[PDB]
């Protein structure tokens, strides 16, 4: 019996839902209260009766604020996660810095009075959009204990991610002209270790800014990935292996079976 399983058995509809089975509450971390990042919003399940939850930190991209990623916070948290959407120290911070700030945001959750008793501090993940996705890769590349990483239209000057030991879902936008997949997302997938649990999901017809408003394909497979690897929840492998056949996906490849 997997002690980290939360919520009822999933369906495609349940992972597409704008809100999952867990009611969510939120608390704000001010910039003055945030050591090593720019503040943020923490979304968490109020129901404690099934146990503690894994934690996820999400970074926006260059010049962007929390607003651009906020919709991910409650949508993911309501599936059974404590999720912090961050602001960065400055709007101009580059990817390695954003990765360090993602780690700082996770470290913050460990002692946050509102959520300390709701998180399993051993089970943590990182996500981000654009330079924030490069940040998520960098955070994993500097911390092999992270359980999942999800760069969304990630941008980074570093193309070699052989240091990453964290299961990673690389989400590309087919028509991205800012972080084009051929030189960013797909290059990242290809240099992640060949034996890592990993996947590349390309969003058909999508531009760079697909992640800045609700996108059901992004949410449903981000949720499945976090469930599968932050919770070791084998009930979600069905959505990842074999490749999704959604029309909204133009390309997909993975190191399935994860088991
Ligand atoms: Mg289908």
């Amino acid at each position: 019996a997997n002690p980290y399983e939360r919520g009822p058995d999933p369906t495609e509809s349940s992972i597409e839902a704008v809100r999952g089975p867990f009611a969510v509450a939120q608390t704000t971390v001010s910039r003055l209260q945030a050591d090593g990042f720019g503040g943020g919003t923490i979304y968490y399940p109020t129901d404690t009766s099934q146990g503690t939850f894994g934690a996820v930190a999400i970074s926006p991209g260059f010049t962007a604020g929390q607003e651009s990623i906020a919709w991910l916070g409650p949508r993911i948290a309501s599936q059974g996660f404590v999720v912090i959407t961050i602001d960065t120290i400055t709007r101009l911070d580059q990817p390695d810095s954003r990765g360090r700030q993602l780690q700082a945001a996770l470290d913050h959750l460990r002692t946050n009075s509102v959520v300390r008793n709701r998180i399993d501090p051993n089970r943590m993940a990182v996500m981000g959009h654009a330079m924030g996705g490069g940040g998520a890769l960098s955070a994993a590349a500097n911390n092999t204990s992270l359980e999942a990483a999800i760069p969304l239209q990630g941008w980074h000057t570093r193309k070699n991610w052989s240091s990453v030991r964290t299961p990673t879902l690389v989400v590309g936008a087919q028509l991205d002209t800012i972080a084009p997949v051929s030189s960013h997302s797909e290059a990242f997938y290809n240099s992640l270790p060949s034996d890592l649990d990993k996947a590349y999901m390309e969003l058909r017809g999508a531009s760079h800014l697909v992640s800045n408003t609700p996108d059901t394909t992004t949410a449903k497979y981000s949720i499945a990935w976090l469930k599968r690897f932050v919770d070791d929840d084998l009930r979600y492998e069905q959505f990842l292996c074999p490749a999704p056949d959604d029309f909204a996906i133009s390309e997909y490849r993975s190191t399935c079976p994860f088991l």
